[PDB]
């Protein structure tokens, strides 16, 4: 026939006419028809600029198709002329004959047309359709059920999104798969995609992403000293323990560190996490990584506290190291302690957000929790910030077996450009970590004296107990007496802490003081007097009482011996270990380094080239030596989704391009941060970069993708009693940038080439050597375990009434035949 219904066939059965992702078509999809009428008697020919919501010529079912004609005619598109009243369709539904539903949709149609010349757009149309979906609980977004995350899985429609692997949840002990220790060892999935670190191929992109970063200056023939020495490996918690092995390995492999305490430590890498089954983990694996210490915890209960504290003698034994005696080398598990770090302090201003605009919308202008914070910070009553904050550091950079982490935050006011402020707490900060160079080693014993008053000593180096003689130069001139008080209305009193057998008859000075207004460091106007004397058997008398104001809730006094100049205590590491399965080892060479974090979340974008990070640190590189930092660990170098609040950096879309001139990230450009790190190396510290093998966050491309709805663990759950599995879902999971494509399994071959053993030794969770044959240039779902929910939905996939799925040839797209819905597609179907 000349002109009919018919030409609601697609224009072309190809993309040029028809919406898919991957040949599979949607709801919310759009396509072209031939042509188009408003009566049924005049039929128009559709140019390229005339596409029409495909949920006006097919539905899921029945029902849909009767919920979507009343819809339509109670919201605007009623016409009793073409039989189209709130009245007419009232008493449709799914039981309604095919024929008759296909003949009143017919007749809705040519209303719908009606209504575009009407307004000379389809933006009503469209809005109207979205408004509908809302109402279908089906195909609205809240079928995918929030709030969490779903899995991808095998499945034929969806081939190339297949694995073998997707192994989930293999965390800490949990690796062998067998999940017996009747305790807490992690779960896959944080937020983002989430990354499958179980698939062998990724586990040898892991290993040259790995590579590329530790030699990154040369790689990119930016400054060839600008490489990274080691890692900080994000949410270690939360991805296949392989990769911490594997990481161990090429690092072994490259610097030869199991035989040498002083290769091993120069390059220095350590594992966050806040679950302590991590230390048994890596204790089991000859401690490739430090372990993530959880005294931050204690302290911050301890001494942090508004007034609800712990006793005081919760500092000796709430740590992965007892403290109350500790006199011996090599026994403690290799960890990293901190007093504060990015996501302590955020989640303190998060919370004072949730007071400002009540837990409504971040995404907007709550800052003034920060004004309100630098203002808590002053006080003497702090209402939110935490109290005795340098004591918390006191504590913190004497302790032995452990390497401390100093927070930016800390030492300046972060929100503001990077170190144009010094914070309140720098000078009581600094003239710690200064201190703890000059005087920090040897044995610690932890006596608490009264109620809420501990002494922490350190006997000196080379005086390893309380009874030693002293076996070094520095012995008798060193050591450190570090008292802690956590009660301001504690009385006054004389106290006796013993500084060791080797410090009888020793000068020691006041190096640290409370007064009223604050703290001095010259004894004025605090309890003691610039110096005081031990007697014959190392007893110091020293005079404390409570206080309070904006530094000390409580009490702090520091005191070590006088020195006629400068001394360095920090003993070298040896050439030739006492294990040689060990790879890191608690002791005096290892307690001789302190990492520094370089970041905040909430650290401003930079205003000027010279207020970016990378160049104002690589300004300052020998400020950060002065102040006693061995280990520099940058922020996440990456390139970011534009569209994260933070810009941080753990938002990634480009794991090689770590910021260009013309577009740098946060911190700024590679060029220079291949500077800084030279400018740090310079000065003699090493620098690790932290490294985020968990999440991708933002990728900008769709993928039609097989889903299951499942709990944090990536196994499958329920949310208010209901649940779905293997459903289409067109989810954005395809990305990488150009820096994936140019750097993704470039250097696997030299790997291979040079280290063969990292493609010969088989993981512990899969059992199969990681495998270099394959390289990624571009992630997908199938190097992927699932995402978090992305607010689309799971019932937009066209599914024909025989039930298999609508789809769609299209060069790439050659999985299936092209089998469309009839309405769309057949010269025969409206042949009658
Ligand atoms: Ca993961």
């Amino acid at each position: 026939v000349e002109a009919g219904p018919w030409e609601n066939m697609a224009y072309s059965m190809d993309s040029n006419s028809i919406n898919n992702i991957d040949g599979y078509i949607s709801y919310t999809g759009w396509y072209r028809p031939y042509g188009t009428s408003q009566d049924g008697k005049t039929w128009y020919p559709t140019t390229v600029a005339d596409w029409r919501p495909i949920l006006m010529y097919v539905w899921p079912s029945k029902d849909v198709q009767a919920k979507f004609i009343q819809y339509f005619v109670n919201h605007g598109y009623e016409n009793s002329n073409y039989g189209l009243t709130t009245g007419s369709v009232k008493d449709l539904s799914e039981n309604t004959a095919s024929i008759k539903l296909n003949e009143v949709a017919q007749n809705l149609r040519y209303v719908i047309e009606q209504h575009i010349v009407a307004a000379k757009s389809t933006s009503q149309l469209a809005n109207d359709i979205n408004n509908f979906i809302t109402t279908i609980p089906e195909l609205s977004a809240s079928s995918e059920l929030p709030y969490g995350q779903v899995i991808f899985v095998n499945n034929d429609n969806t081939s190339y999104a297949d694995s073998k692997y997707r192994l989930m949840s293999r965390t800490i002990n949990n690796q062998t798969g067998n999940d017996n220790d009747n305790s807490d060892n992690g779960y896959e999935f944080l937020t983002g995609i989430d990354i499958d670190n179980s698939n062998p191929v990724v586990q040898a992109e892991n290993l040259n992403w790995e590579y590329f970063l530790l030699n990154y200056g040369k790689l990119m023939g930016y400054n060839p000293d600008g490489n990274f020495d080691g890692f900080r490996i994000d949410a270690a918690d939360h991805i296949d323990a392989d990769v911490l092995d594997q990481t161990g390995q090429l690092m072994d492999d490259m610097y030869h560190m199991k035989g040498n305490p002083q290769n091993a430590n120069n390059h220095l890498s350590y594992n966050e996490g806040y679950r302590s089954s991590a230390a048994r983990m890596l204790n089991k694996k000859g401690n490739p990584q430090l372990y993530m210490d959880y005294v931050g915890s204690t302290l911050g209960n301890v001494l942090g506290r508004a007034n609800n504290r712990d006793t005081i003698s919760n500092l000796v034994t709430g740590s992965i190291v007892n403290r109350q005696n500790d006199v011996t080398e090599n026994e403690a598990t290799p960890n990293w302690s901190y007093v504060t770090n990015h996501d302590s302090r955020a989640n303190l201003i998060n919370g004072l957000i949730s007071k400002d605009h009540p837990g409504a919308y971040k995404a907007e202008y709550a800052n003034q929790a920060w004004q309100e914070f630098y203002a808590d910070q002053k006080k003497t009553d702090k209402q939110y910030a935490q109290y005795n904050v340098p004591a918390q550091y006191a504590i913190l950079l004497s302790n032995k077996d452990t390497v401390p982490q100093i927070y930016y935050g800390d030492l300046y006011n972060e929100t503001a450009q990077y170190m144009q402020e010094k914070s309140i707490y720098y000078d009581a900060i600094t003239t710690l970590m200064k201190a703890r160079k000059q005087f920090v080693s040897g044995g610690q014993t932890m006596t608490k004296l009264s109620d809420n008053l501990i002494a922490s000593v350190r006997y000196g180096k080379g005086v390893t107990n309380a009874n030693s003689e002293g076996t070094d130069s520095l012995s008798r001139t060193s050591g450190m007496a570090v008292i802690v008080g956590n009660n301001p209305q504690m009385a006054e009193q004389t106290i006796s802490i013993n500084m060791g057998r080797a410090h009888a008859n020793e000068q020691y000075r006041n190096l640290l003081d409370t007064t009223d207004n604050g703290l001095t460091y010259n004894a004025d106007g605090a309890e003691n007097p610039e110096t005081l004397t031990t007697d014959d058997n190392g007893i110091l008398k020293v005079t404390v009482k409570g206080y309070s104001n904006p530094y000390v809730s409580g009490y702090l006094g520091v005191w070590v011996p006088v020195v006629s100049g400068n001394q360095d205590v920090t003993t070298n590491a040896a050439t030739v270990s006492a294990d040689s399965n060990k790879i890191f080892e608690s002791n005096a060479a290892l307690d001789s380094h302190m990492i520094y974090q370089d970041f905040s979340l909430y650290q401003p974008e930079p205003t000027s080239t010279e207020n970016h990070a990378y160049n104002t640190i690589a300004q300052n590189a020998e400020l950060f030596n002065n102040l006693g930092i061995t280990d520099f660990w940058m922020a996440p170098p990456y390139t970011q989704y534009s569209e994260s609040r933070y810009n941080d950096g753990y938002s990634v879309t480009d794991r090689y391009n770590l910021g260009t001139n013309a577009n740098p990230t946060k911190y700024g450009s590679g060029e220079e941060l291949a500077n800084a790190i030279a400018a740090l190396h310079s000065a003699g510290l090493k620098v690790q970069v932290d490294i985020v093998m968990n999440q991708m966050i933002g990728l900008p491309g769709q993928e039609a993708v097989t889903v299951t709805r499942a709990d944090n663990r990536g196994i499958q759950t329920y949310v208010n009693g209901k649940t779905y599995a293997n459903q289409m879902y067109f989810a954005y999971t395809t990305g990488g940038g150009n820096g994936q494509e140019t750097y993704g399994g470039k250097y696997l071959s030299e790997l291979q080439s040079k280290y063969p053993d990292l493609f010969t030794t088989r993981a512990i969770s899969t059992g199969v050597a990681p495998d270099p044959t394959t390289r990624i240039t571009k992630w997908s779902a199938k190097y992927e375990n699932g995402t978090s929910l992305q607010n689309i939905g799971i019932g937009l996939a066209v599914k024909l009434p025989n039930g298999e799925y609508a789809y769609l040839r299209s060069s790439d797209n050659k999985a299936f035949n092209t089998t469309l819905p009839e309405t769309m597609s057949s010269a025969d179907y409206y042949a009658n």
